[PDB]
């Protein structure tokens, strides 16, 4: 008669940084092409030590999905 | 050409608490009992806010799919 314990881990994180996108929508309701900030990137890369593109095409998914992402995680998810 | 605009956001942290809890076996696939930690519940509801109990049923359920969970938005997923 054997036992074993199971592990639970409980994280906790609200708030933190922000980036504003930009997205050209026309009447009709198409979109033609988004462009996130190229400056709000760029710096952001500085914090974080990313390349800008790399971090365009991060958060550009995102403001597609509407999310969250995690860094220090490498993760991505949303409501 | 109305622009619309998306504020996403960038969380980058690294930490977490762990759980220990009690489950005995025996024909490797019912399980008898299941009790869950009193005492590290009670402190961990100090960092959660909510009643004791609410934590011991969140960590309880969790402990038997075995998982993760985020408070951030109230979530529960496996591990």
């Amino acid at each position: 008669v054997p036992s074993r314990f199971e592990d639970v881990r409980v994280v906790q994180v609200v708030a933190g940084w922000r980036v504003s996108v930009k997205i050209a929508e026309t009447e009709e309701g198409e979109v033609v092409t988004v462009k996130a900030e190229f400056d709000e990137c760029r710096e952001i890369g500085e914090e974080t030590g990313i390349p800008p593109r790399e971090v365009k095409a991060m958060v550009e998914a995102a403001a597609r999905v509407g999310g969250w992402v995690d860094l220090k995680e490498r993760e991505i998810k949303v409501q």
